[PDB]
């Protein structure tokens, strides 16, 4: 019973602190860097949530974007991610090209089917962001027909230069057919998939076959969550393209980015 009046207690003072945080503007916006296996170069980033507030702490998103999800605020969330993104790129645009291209994964933020064409417009619309400096990720569930109306959401973004990705397959070749008649830009393989890729066998086997997808059909094939060399190993001998992972380095906030590309890059292995 206390432990059942402690949940209610704090998930009733973070949920009204996380409309605080929206309304003064407290979130930050991590971004990860994603590279080239052969060449060590910069191919893009992907903007993360990642809340810190003094008073409760690191709070991670896994925690407080379902959190944000009872109370209403993925719009005010959703928003407000890809408004910062193109207001931090417009912020680097004033040194030189810098960042070849940004990913958000919309799925991760549970955006929803009325968000699409305007969330992403309006703020390519406020900034002086090309199109083709941005892309998004979804996980192909809304993809299917439905009645949401969204493949030609997409297709709007599409011809504005904005990229394509989706990450969840469901360990099918049905997943595979229904991916190469998607007008996707890039495919994004899945932690789990990446995780123990070693050991069992078929897996490896898959991502060996979606690497051959990708050479054939000009998809940039991108791994994703990355610790050990060994899966590194593996990965570029099956030409995976580009990594995504703390391998080569966890993600860093909008600050020290410059830095970063400057320091380190070409990071070749």
């Amino acid at each position: 019973s206390p432990a059942m009046n402690e949940m209610v207690k704090e998930r009733l003072v973070l949920g009204a602190a996380l409309k605080e945080a929206i309304s003064n503007n407290q979130l930050k916006l991590v971004y990860q860097p994603q590279i080239f296996a052969e060449t060590g170069e910069l191919y893009g980033i992907e903007a993360l949530a990642r809340w810190h507030d003094p008073l409760h702490g690191h709070v991670p998103p896994s925690r407080f974007i379902p959190l944000a999800e009872e109370i209403g605020e993925i719009e005010n969330i959703g928003r407000w991610v890809i408004a910062e993104a193109c207001r931090q790129l417009a912020e680097w645009r004033s040194q030189n090209i810098h960042i070849p291209a940004l990913s958000v994964n919309l799925s991760a933020l549970h955006f929803r089917s009325n968000q699409l064409p305007n969330q992403v417009s309006d703020a390519m619309h406020a900034w002086g962001i090309d199109g083709h400096q941005l892309t998004v990720e979804i996980t192909e569930s809304m993809m299917m027909e439905h009645d949401t109306e969204i493949f030609k959401r997409i297709q709007i973004l599409r011809d504005m230069g904005v990229g394509l990705s989706v990450d969840d397959f469901g360990t099918g070749f049905s997943g595979l057919s229904r991916l190469v008649s998607l007008p996707v830009t890039e495919i994004k393989i899945d932690k789990s998939f990446v995780d123990r890729c070693l050991t069992e066998k078929r897996i490896l086997a898959l991502l060996e076959a979606i690497t051959s997808i990708g050479q054939s059909l000009n998809l940039t094939v991108v791994a994703e969550g990355v610790e050990t060399k060994e899966q590194f190993e593996m990965l570029r001998k099956i030409h995976c393209r580009v990594i995504q992972g703390y391998f080569f380095s966890r993600p860093l906030p909008a600050e020290e980015i410059p830095g970063w590309m400057s320091s380190v890059l070409p990071l070749k292995i």
